[PDB]
């Protein structure tokens, strides 16, 4: 019942390998991150416990290495799913972003921001089931029923919300909003909208001027292309919520059977 075959490496990821673990006995299979923050990875995934976000099972000392036991998802990445230039059905992409939402609304329940959304962390199980993966950057934003405000800049430059750049502090809670809208727009046109929200981007500013018939917006359709107008706005404080996006036309439209 005990005894692992290691059996493919996954991956490369950026520190050490991901490999697929199955069990000699069960024939169950898990994935092994191999570490050559990694504290607080840990304890972060210990606290957590949901559908669309990856389980830990358990994490090994093993001398200066550190194996972190994760759940296998066999359809790899939500990445691999989206076609340069198209994007995906936006059926599919309802589905997708529904669970984004899901996982989402858990993590912020329990205080954790993940602050690294990104459709390479938006893995997928054998039924295209959405997990929310790699809590390397996560941190605990509301601990006691008090928030704490960030001020340490990370995640990755085409999702980040465009305060974490002009601002010294700002909320969790709309960053990871504002770049569940980034993988939106992937999703739905294949496309990253800008290399950072920054002034000093002509995309960026296109969009603040509402230009929407230029790419990526043009490719995108009017009912999420207006949800996708609440989640982009530039000032976090009138950002939509999670609770508002639930209460969003296009993202309460039937679509797919
Ligand atoms: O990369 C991470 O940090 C965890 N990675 C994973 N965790 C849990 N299950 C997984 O299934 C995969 C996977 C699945 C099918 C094909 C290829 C890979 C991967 C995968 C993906 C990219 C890089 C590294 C691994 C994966």
């Amino acid at each position: 019942v005990e005894d692992w075959d290691l059996v493919q490496t996954l991956g490369e990821g950026a520190y050490g390998e991901v490999q697929l673990a199955v069990n000699r006995v069960t024939e169950e299979a898990v994935a092994v991150k191999i570490v050559d923050n990694i504290k607080k990875e840990i304890c972060i995934n210990k606290m957590l416990n949901h559908e669309n976000v990856v389980k830990f099972y358990g994490h090994r000392r093993e001398g200066n290495i550190q194996y972190l036991f994760l759940e296998y998802c066999s359809g790899g990445e939500l990445f691999d799913r989206i076609e340069p230039d198209i994007g995906m059905p936006e059926p599919d992409a309802q589905r997708f972003f529904h669970q984004l939402m899901a996982g989402v609304v858990y993590l912020h329940g329990i205080g954790i921001t993940h602050r690294d959304i990104k459709p390479e962390n938006l893995l997928l199980d054998e039924r295209d089931n959405l997990k929310i993966s790699d809590f390397g950057l996560a941190t605990v934003f509301r601990y006691n029923n008090r928030e704490r405000l960030l001020n340490k800049m990370c995640g990755t430059l085409p999702y980040v919300a465009p305060e974490l750049l002009k601002r010294r502090e700002f909320h969790a809670e709309p960053v990871d909003v504002w770049s569940c809208g980034i993988v939106l727009t992937a999703m739905l046109a294949g496309e990253l909208p800008w290399d950072q929200p920054s002034d000093s981007c002509q995309e960026y500013s296109d969009w603040k001027e509402k230009k929407t018939y230029l790419n990526p917006w043009k490719k995108i359709d009017s009912a999420p292309l207006a949800l996708l107008h609440k989640i982009l706005v530039e000032n976090p404080s009138a950002r939509i919520t999670i609770p508002d996006i639930k209460k969003d036309r296009w993202y309460n439209k039937p679509l797919k059977k």
